[PDB]
């Protein structure tokens, strides 16, 4: 439940993602681009209903919002990483107080789209469909590493509650137990 913001591997994890989000190498990204990307994936690749898409958009907006990003503002790397320090701090504070995190809220919205059974858990094939559409993982072998790192349930599925815990460790705290969550795709 403690952050590790001076760790070069934390900083570099998020710089990897900044660079991945900055698809046209502008050195800056906007909230507009984030919510476009989000809705493009779920509506155009993953079959989301209109209601599901709007729920998902609201969650992504709130997530990057928590990192300081705003509509009509171009966020460069120094502003992006400083805002990520605020997001991670807020998220860990919520998690410690048993309050829903922004990453959980996003997960619930995403999993309602990706889980054909709408019961809060995804198969490996579903995780492959999501991460390859998003681009955050490219290869099947890296998607398969997720399922090695995560505690998989009795039906072979990845529950949103488990992925949220792994995400806290991976994106917010540098928990060694959560290394390689995205395989080699994200250092
Ligand atoms: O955890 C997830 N992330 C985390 C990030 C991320 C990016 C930058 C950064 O500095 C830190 C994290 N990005 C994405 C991909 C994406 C970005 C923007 C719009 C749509 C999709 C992502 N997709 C998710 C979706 C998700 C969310 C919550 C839960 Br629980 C499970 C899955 O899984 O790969």
């Amino acid at each position: 439940l403690t952050s590790d913001f001076d760790n070069p591997r934390w900083i570099g994890r998020h710089k990897h993602m900044f660079n991945f989000l900055d698809v046209n190498h502008n050195g800056k990204i906007s909230l507009d681009e984030m919510v476009y990307k989000a809705s493009d994936i779920v509506i155009n690749n993953l079959g989301a209903t209109p209601e599901q898409a709007k729920r998902h958009k609201d969650a992504v907006e709130a997530f990057f919002g928590g990192a300081g990003m705003k509509y009509g503002v171009e966020t460069d790397w120094p502003a992006y990483i400083e805002g990520w320090k605020k997001l991670a701090t807020d998220e860990l504070e919520k998690y410690a107080k048993n309050e829903p995190t922004l990453i959980r809220i996003w997960g619930d919205a995403l999993f309602d789209i990706v889980d054909k059974d709408q019961n809060g858990a995804i198969t490996l094939d579903e995780w492959k469909a999501y991460t390859k559409a998003a681009g955050i993982i490219q290869s099947s072998e890296d998607c398969e590493e997720t399922f090695r790192v995560c505690d998989i349930d009795e039906s072979g599925q990845l529950d949103v509650d488990e992925m949220t815990r792994q995400h806290l460790g991976f994106w917010y705290t540098m928990d060694p137990a959560c290394e390689k969550l995205y395989g080699g795709a994200v250092p």
